């Protein structure tokens, strides 16, 4: 229940979808991207448990719990 996204109408220019990036020392953080996806990953590292995601899903190193949605916000 609630798990679908906010959506509007719409009639202004398609512009490209904001992703965002946010990671375990940086903000909650926005940008334009057209990548295969959005996506989510964490692993340990030198710095520990570190938190990451961004624009792109490109194949990854062993033991990262990797996921990836479309497009913006949808993988959050």
């Amino acid at each position: 229940m609630r798990g679908s996204h906010h959506h509007h109408h719409h009639g202004s220019i398609e512009g490209r979808m904001i992703c965002y990036n946010q990671q375990s020392s940086q903000p909650p953080t926005t940008k334009t991207c057209s990548e295969t996806s959005c996506y989510k990953k964490t692993w340990r590292d030198h710095r520990g448990t570190i938190i990451e995601r961004g624009c792109g899903c490109p194949k990854v190193k062993p033991g990262i719990k990797l996921h990836c949605c479309r497009t913006d916000k949808c993988n959050n």
